[PDB]
């Protein structure tokens, strides 16, 4: 039921606390080992740790690897491909130290030696010295912590047979079956060491609230709140003697309590009882101390004391020294879970708090300048640039601090109007180029001496700067030449860089992604019918036959075909408006009709149409014929919200809401009443704003065409409204943000346009559409003014009377309806 994606990101949640549990081994727990030299030498260390560093440090380079890949994951893929994360990995038997480490921690004696290591000479008052709780904390829960890295190898090998199973790309299979293969003798070897009874037993030892009822459902005598009322997870349950009391008492522990209950299972009730298996008998609310006791020949052995609140204490025995070490381990581990993490933390800021920069020379990369108020303006949670210099805006596009994968689209969406695809090649090939740190002094007195340089600055430098960088520049590249190849396919010479580009690219820690990308590049290299599901409908005819021309009209052509071909003419219109006819806003400057042509053709045909509807209503003086021509028109605008012609049903309320037809009331009473709404409904979609209309095309499904207003009225307002340049210190910054929101709107344009109507052309019917010409020779305001003196005459202002016309259609006037019928 999970996919490869959810297994992947359930991973990395997991090796994010695992990461965090073997800082916390490692910073509290090991280093005050480390440190006492004179109580531990090399060894005592290693014996009790064994390779946890390595571990570690193998542990965070996966995870390293596994985010970069996910985060250059273009949506290309069907899901981020992390088998070849795992195959390098185990092809250079990375993984080995796990075998070690468990054979170390496993082995039949380990548990007894660390206890030697803690009770000799001085060791328990040192680790007292280190801090409260350190000494129990050491004992009783680093020996349960010690085996997080077992569970979490052999975790490993299972998830490797998922993945592998469920990958979606033969490539990554394959990187994973070779993974699997590559880590047989590790999983072999600490399956030996695992099988084995002793650490069968520890293994098993520390590895919905639908239990906290079900528990407490079986508790008789319940007293105070509910389990769920003051606790969130179920730790342990076992059974211990309470020195002094009569009968082992059974034991739930939770997280916020411990409860002790007394057995009656299998014992005789009255009827009506409660059938329970166990009796409360000590409700402990878990918030206070609790101490380890030595064995006392008051035949209690293997016991500790439990400290309340003003509450008198209680001593507990267990069945052996194994039982009462789970109990302590849970119980400290309970008691000081906070506190070891305070001690994590503590150290965690320190650690990342003597880190000093020492960025690049500015002289010697140009991406080092300081971050200032004159190359780039922050949006007043990672920061959002307003504004910026086209250096500042690449050095953000590729920074080294946090992720933006919204930027990179932005970025290569946009860019054109401010940097040329020659320029921006060079600059992040620039960007790329980063010079390494000289030596630090340290590294110069070993290099001195002749020894090998620790190099820790160089290092840390090379992983949280340098790969970073260079990833991004090359996440760009691949986004550019996939999803923006006609930059390339218009510059011979910039695919000619790229590539070259690509080729120069030297260090096994970028062969994976530079192989990728050339691949890429080749076989966009290598390389308008449409194809559909289904079959379209039947054309529909009405009184005007096929190849009859000169009778079509509004009333003969059957409103069904009417609405679909007008629905194909004006789709055709506006899927044929490119982005060059809307930025700058050029569909409003005196050179309109050269740079937005296909623009202004969408548009007039819209108006033209609107203005036959208002001519067709108000040319017919009958009110009877008027009532069956308005109920037409009402019935195409119904077809058109069926095809999502949004564009369509907005011609026809135009049209209604126009002056000579708006004002037609014996009309509009003779409407039926469902007609009415329909129209109503449609008008609705304008209103405030187009509220109605912008939540309906964000609900509905394509095919359908989008009204094309909206996003020209959204394009003008964006393009006036904002600055072209932001002014810093004196500087000129590009404003990016005002393009990436002209862009935000011509992609909303195009996510609607690829989907094309499952119709048929009818050519004839086409051809009545393209030449309707309302106006005829007549200027606009002679036939506007036409129209309303039309619809004067027709119906006279109160409180003239309503005088009578004679009919003009020699056919029916009835309408054949608009559901389609099935014959062929």
């Amino acid at each position: 039921e999970q996919t490869y994606y959810d297994l992947v990101k359930a991973f990395m949640a997991e090796i994010r606390q695992y990461i965090r549990e073997l800082n916390l081994i490692i910073k509290v727990f090991r280093e005050p080992f480390v440190s006492n030299s004179k109580l531990f030498s090399a060894n005592d260390v290693e014996n009790i740790f064994s390779r946890i560093v390595d571990i570690h440090e193998l542990s965070v380079k996966l995870l390293g690897h596994i985010e970069d890949t996910v985060e250059m994951t273009d949506e290309g893929s069907p899901h981020p491909l992390v088998g070849s994360c795992f195959e390098d990995l185990a092809e250079e038997l990375a993984f080995d130290p796990y075998e070690s480490y468990a054979r170390d921690i496993l082995r039949p004696g380990f548990h007894d030696r660390f206890l030697s290591q803690l009770s000799k000479p001085g060791a328990a008052l040192y680790l007292q010295s280190i801090g409260e709780g350190f000494k129990e904390a050491v004992q009783y829960v680093l020996p349960r912590l010690l085996l997080a890295p077992v569970y979490h190898c052999l975790h490993y090998f299972e998830l490797l047979k998922q993945l592998e199973e469920k990958s979606e790309d033969q490539e990554d299979k394959e990187c994973l079956k070779q993974a699997i293969t590559a880590l047989l003798n590790v999983q072999s070897g600490m399956e030996k060491i695992c099988s084995k009874s002793l650490a069968k037993r520890r293994l098993s030892e520390s590895a919905a609230i639908k239990k906290m009822n079900e528990i407490q459902k079986n508790i008789d005598g319940w007293e105070g709140k509910d389990i769920g009322q003051c606790c969130n997870e179920f730790i342990m349950e076992g059974t211990l003697t309470r020195v002094g009391a009569k009968h082992e008492r059974h034991i739930f522990l939770f997280d916020g309590l411990m409860i002790c209950c007394k057995s009656n299972h299998g014992q005789p009730r009255l009827p009506g009882a409660s059938n329970a298996e166990y009796r409360l008998k000590e409700k402990f609310f878990m918030r206070k101390v609790q101490i380890n006791d030595k064995d006392d020949t008051n035949e209690y052995k293997h016991a500790f004391e439990i400290i309340l609140k003003d509450e008198n204490s209680v001593i507990f025995s267990a069945k052996s020294a194994e039982e009462k070490n789970n109990w302590m381990a849970a119980l400290i581990s309970l008691q000081y879970r906070s506190t070891l993490e305070r001690m994590l933390d503590v150290t965690m800021l320190q650690e990342e708090k003597e880190e000093q920069m020492r960025l690049p020379s500015a002289d010697v990369y140009r991406f080092a300048e300081p971050d200032s108020e004159e190359n780039i303006i922050f949006e007043e949670g990672i920061p959002i640039i307003k504004a910026g210099t086209v250096i500042k805006l690449i050095e953000r596009l590729t920074y080294h601090m946090y992720a933006d994968p919204n930027f990179v689209r932005t970025f290569l969406t946009t860019y054109r109007s401010f940097c040329k695809p020659q320029e921006l090649l060079s600059l992040i090939i620039e960007r790329f180029e980063i010079p390494e740190p000289e030596p630090t002094e340290a590294d110069r007195i070993a290099i001195e001496n002749g020894d090998q340089p620790l190099s820790a600055e160089l290092k840390r430098f090379r992983k949280e700067y340098i790969q970073p960088v260079q990833l991004r520049v090359l996440n760009v590249c691949r986004h550019w030449v996939e999803h923006h190849f006609y930059d390339f396919e218009r510059d011979a010479y910039l695919l000619q860089r790229m590539e070259e580009f690509i080729g120069t690219v030297r260090g096994k820690a970028m062969k994976k992604w530079v192989e990728s990308i050339t691949k890429i590049i080749q076989r966009k290299k290598i390389a308008h019918n449409i194809t559909f599901q289904s079959s379209p409908p039947t054309v529909e005819w009405h009184i005007s036959r096929p190849g009859h021309i000169e009778t079509f009209d509004l009333l003969t052509l059957h409103p069904i075909e009417i609405a679909r071909q007008l629905t194909l003419l004006e789709s055709d219109l506006y899927r044929a408006v490119q982005p060059s006819e809307l930025v700058g806003s050029v569909w409003t400057k005196e050179d309109k009709e050269i740079n937005s042509p296909n623009l202004l053709k969408m548009i007039r045909h819209t108006t033209n149409l609107t203005l036959w509807f208002e001519k067709c209503i108000v040319e017919t003086e009958n009110l009877e014929e008027r009532v069956a021509v308005v109920s037409r028109i009402i019935e195409i605008l119904q077809v058109f919200q069926e095809l999502n012609n949004f564009n369509g049903v907005l011609e026809v309320v135009s049209a209604m809401n126009s002056s000579p037809v708006y004002r037609l009331d014996h009309t509009f009473e003779q409407i039926p009443s469902r007609q009415k709404k329909i129209l109503e409904e449609a008008h609705e979609l304008s209103e405030d704003h187009y509220k109605k209309y912008l939540a309906k095309l964000r609900s509905i499904n394509p095919p359908c065409v989008p009204f094309f207003g909206i996003y020209l009225t959204n394009i003008l307002k964006t393009e006036e409204g904002n600055p072209e340049v932001l002014k810093r210190h004196g500087k000129e910054l590009i404003n990016f943000s005002k393009r990436r929101k002209v862009a935000e709107i011509t992609g909303e344009i195009q996510q609607y346009q690829n989907q094309p109507y499952c119709l048929r052309v009818e050519s004839d019917i086409k051809r009545f559409f393209e030449n309707l010409n309302p106006m005829g020779n007549s200027m606009e305001k002679e036939f506007t003014d036409y129209l309303f003196n039309k619809s004067l005459e027709i119906e006279p202002r109160n409180p003239k009377p309503l005088p009578r016309f004679p009919k003009k259609y020699s056919y029916p006037l009835k309408s054949p309806g608009v559901r389609p019928s099935n014959p062929r």
